[PDB]
């Protein structure tokens, strides 16, 4: 084993570095080294570091983000010399990760005969909170009453969304490094009992939603390799896996390798809504049948990324990359219903859904550029007039906003702008009156209201509580420095509550059991 | 461009000869040279032979299939010389062949706007043979009346098999090669309207058969790459192109090249049935809707081979490979009703359809290695009792039959032994009577019945007339010796005519449209 410009080893140093490489490298680093969270590990780039400067980088780590895998022991002085060496070698081609590889990694910590055969707690599980702790490798159950940290559980490093399963019963956390975990809320002290991996590289797990299929099935998409699995609901068993290799929708040309960019499960009819991204395929995978899968195949456009349902759950609208057109999927007739050419390119996310008193049921997607905000009708039955077309756009404060959020019983809509230039801008939110959108939004001083005041302090994600009157924002400060999670009453905006707690590290993402569970937004 | 034993050419040699050998030998000599028709062209085998050897045997070319290339000046002795040279070298990836290519290949002679609007010609075409000539690389039309050769169209060298359109007005032909002759049997002379390749090796084609969907859909699988395409049934024109790699049915691992064994088109749903052999699965293609294609995959056995239907047409009966299991496809419910077991393994193909005065309505089979079929219970309706169950087992003269027919209107079971070690044998037929199956069958001296006395003089497969008294058989005798077509009356087993034309170039398959047009077996 020898590459073009640094440190020969060989084969019995080579593959035992090549493993742990996507074992525990590849969810950040990208499964060629190209990277995705963390920066890039090509040759060039790690040859003019030298091996020295690697061992000190892998072993200590950096704040924002990196792991120690030294100082936690979790790998030896001999080990990070391998992949020191490693990553300044060819990148290899990726393995693949069948039916062996995902029962090897599949285990039951509690079958669901030693399960409580009901809740064994006094948790009001629908308005508890699901918070992403980013760097801490976890994540943090919040009562949204108390307003304290109920439990800590350990998912992993590449912890990245948190969904629920139709009964409200099971959390379900999946890993960008495709491992998934799955957690009862029933139990004394809420808990793991099952976990699996289902490859590489992966960003999408959901629960079948469809009625008479609670905690049947539980799907899972992976970037690598091509594919997405559909595991037993109750015990996260692998049960088939499928490929989603194949013909591109523009050039009908083979694509070896296309990433699955989002999963969404329909309520229409017993099936899973499955993004592929290079190939531009809607895909609907019934379930109602197993053993003998049934897939529509719905030719979207190029570049798929993610989206969201439209306030009757049946229409999913969806973005692509570098298009400023806006995919509708007809969830129920399975078909492409329109491409909404809004204005500029939108910004991939479940959007957010109201009725505007002009326009009727409206759907709503912000620009990364500007902060503008498209509104897109959504009520062919009873509004055909408007139904499939930018009806009107709204204006934040500027650039960068991440998330957008509103609720059936709320009457404002509030948005982020976490990455705008304007560190003032970056620490608040805009918050607009429904029932006056001619007016300007107002800024609530998120930031201001915990009471940090160091770093950055990042403000993302307005997520709300199961009765409708609450919103609630993350108040990112990264590892070291102190965050907190800022709770506003949405009738009267002003603030409700500030939680604070040690545990509550780089906290991100924040999901609401039962807002997650029925996909209100 | 330098292999390791044999001829250093370069660049703007290997390339040609590369395009030459995909486009025009892969056909017959597999995709990697495995060998398939021809022998393997291997390195080490090719070497071995010397430059010399190799370019006699491409310019010249041999009587047992094998075409000439300089003879015809289909090729330059400059281009030989590559070929020699080109096939001493490891052996290329193949090339994938997308929509460019397809379109690329698309050529419309006549467009529909331009053929007759009703049948031109005096022709009974529902008693037409579309006879294969083997090694002149054309088919033959008989006409099942007048027992004269009516038409001879040039179709390519690795002429395959006929197919009907479900109107009866088109006759579909596919190469070894993936390439496809559409003709239209209304024109004054019968002739190509338009012609596509769709792969690089394949042996599949099939039109729509479900009702209302006449000359809609025509659909074509290939070995590589491992796809299948489906046309508009009037044109030719490329509409979708679907991938057949993906996981295994028994292990669930990725198989990068899973070939297309068999298509068959459903009556019962608007849908193609696809075999794929590599991963185990019978794909039920639904063309409803061919912008929006849904696809359910039924789990068979692995290696899944050719297969029939029953005859009622619903159940599609299965070999595989290695396997004494026939995989009984239910194309109405779409599932797996049943993997029975007959005693060795049986071969594959479209098989015999009977109504078995004890057991009722079967399904049979023959066994190449000791000349026996197989029966299987067919109807579950009313013989539950019997369904998907060897239920007895016939006798043959012995080994290497290759087809097995019968009729609806008949009371004969007609079975070959083309490929037995015994020469007489092979140059006889088997007749049961389905009256008394308790009786030996007779043997009928076909070979002896055209006149022709010189070689093996080999005896293949029985095709019925439109009306169900007549069964035909070719007598092969290779190239340059002299074939013919013999007919026997149904009722009587006795002698009625014989077919010779100076065109009758080693005839096999033979396909009477409305048999054919209407899956009568
Ligand atoms: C495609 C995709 C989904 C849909 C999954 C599904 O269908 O189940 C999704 C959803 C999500 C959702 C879904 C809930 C919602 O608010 O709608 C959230 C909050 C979330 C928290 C974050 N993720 Fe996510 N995330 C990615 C991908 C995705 N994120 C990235 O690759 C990206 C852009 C870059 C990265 O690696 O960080 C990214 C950044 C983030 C964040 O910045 C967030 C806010 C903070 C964090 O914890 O990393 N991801
Ligand atoms: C998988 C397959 C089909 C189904 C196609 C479809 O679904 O549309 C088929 C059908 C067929 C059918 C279908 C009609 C029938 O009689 O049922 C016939 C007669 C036929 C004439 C032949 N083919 Fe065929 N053929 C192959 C493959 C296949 N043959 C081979 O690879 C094989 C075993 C070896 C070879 O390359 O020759 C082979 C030999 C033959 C013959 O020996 C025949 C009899 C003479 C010839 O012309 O080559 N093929
Ligand atoms: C995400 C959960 C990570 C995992 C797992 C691993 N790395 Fe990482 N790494 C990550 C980030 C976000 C960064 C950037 C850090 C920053 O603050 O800038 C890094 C960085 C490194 C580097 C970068 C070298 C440089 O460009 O300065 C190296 C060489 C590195 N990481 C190696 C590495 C290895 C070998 C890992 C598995 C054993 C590994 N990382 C895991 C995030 C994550
Ligand atoms: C099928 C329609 C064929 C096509 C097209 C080509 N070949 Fe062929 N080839 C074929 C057969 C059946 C055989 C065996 C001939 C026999 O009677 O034994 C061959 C043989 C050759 C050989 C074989 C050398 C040997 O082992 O003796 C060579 C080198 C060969 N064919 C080359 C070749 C090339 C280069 C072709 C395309 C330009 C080509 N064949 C086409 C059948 C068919």
């Amino acid at each position: 084993v020898r590459t073009n410009g640094a440190p020969d080893m060989s084969e019995s140093e080579f593959n035992e570095a090549k493993q742990i490489y996507f074992q525990r490298c590849a969810g950040c680093h990208g499964v060629l080294r190209k990277g995705a969270t963390g920066k890039p590990l090509t040759p060039d780039i790690t040859q003019q570091r030298g091996q020295q400067y690697l061992e000190a980088l892998i072993t200590y780590g950096t704040p924002l983000g990196m792991p120690n895998w030294g100082s936690s022991g979790e790998l030896s002085k001999e080990q990070i010399t391998l992949m020191a060496k490693y990553i300044q070698h060819t990148p290899p081609q990726p393995p693949e990760w069948g039916m062996p590889e995902m029962r090897e990694s599949w285990k039951v910590l509690v079958k669901p005969e030693d399960r409580p055969k009901k809740q064994l707690n006094d948790l009001d599980l629908p308005n508890l909170f699901s918070v992403t702790l980013r760097d801490a490798g976890q994540i943090a159950l919040v009562d949204g009453d108390s307003k304290k940290i109920v439990k800590v559980i350990d998912t992993g490093y590449a912890v990245h969304i948190s969904r629920m399963s139709a009964s409200g019963r099971y959390l379900l956390v999946i890993g960008r490094d495709a491992r998934i975990d799955m957690i009862d809320l029933w139990a004394k002290e809420p808990t793991k009992v099952a976990e699996i991996k289902i490859g590489i590289e992966a960003r999408s797990v959901e629960s079948s939603k469809f009625k008479g299929y609670e905690d049947r099935y539980t799907i899972a998409g992976a970037y690598w390799p091509p594919q997405f699995a559909i595991m037993d609901g109750e015990t996260l068993e692998p049960k088939q896996i499928v490929s989603t290799r194949g013909m591109t929708v523009d050039t009908q040309t083979y694509h070896p390798e296309p990433r699955v960019a989002a999963i969404i499960a329909s309520h229409e009819h017993p099936e899973f809504i499955v993004n592929v991204k290079e190939t531009g395929k809607v895909l609907l995978v019934n379930y109602k049948d197993i053993d003998n899968l049934t897939v529509t195949s719905i030719g979207a456009a190029p570049f798929l990324a993610d989206g969201g349902w439209d306030s009757s759950h049946r229409y999913f609208m969806t973005a692509a990359n570098n298009s400023n057109k806006v995919a509708v999927i007809d969830s129920k007739d399975r078909r492409l219903s329109a491409l909404v050419d809004v204005g500029k390119t939108p910004h991939p996310g479940r959007g957010a859904n109201f009725v505007h008193p002009k326009y009727g049921p409206v759907w709503s997607t912000s620009h990364l550029g500007d902060g503008s905000i498209s509104l897109i009708g959504t009520d062919p039955k009873n509004h055909p007039q408007y139904a499939w077309k930018k009806v009107a756009e709204l204006q934040g404060q500027g650039g960068g906003s991440l998330f957008i959020k509103t609720h059936p019983k709320s009457s404002h809509l509030y948005v982020d702008t976490t990455f705008n230039p304007d560190a003032r801008i970056s620490q608040s939110v805009a918050v607009f009156d429904l029932k006056n959108l001619d007016a300007k939004y107002q800024v609530l001083p998120i930031a201001e209201w915990a009471d940090l005041g160091e770093g950055a302090k990042r403000v993302v994600q307005p997520e709300y509580n199961k009765r409708g009157d609450e919103v609630w924002f993350s108040v990112w400060n990264g590892k070291n420095d102190s965050s907190a999670l800022v709770v506003v009453d949405d009738k009267t905006l002003k603030l409700k509550a500030v939680v604070k707690d040690p545990r509550l590290i780089t906290p991100t993402g924040k999901f609401n059991v039962y807002n997650t569970q029925h996909d209100v937004y």
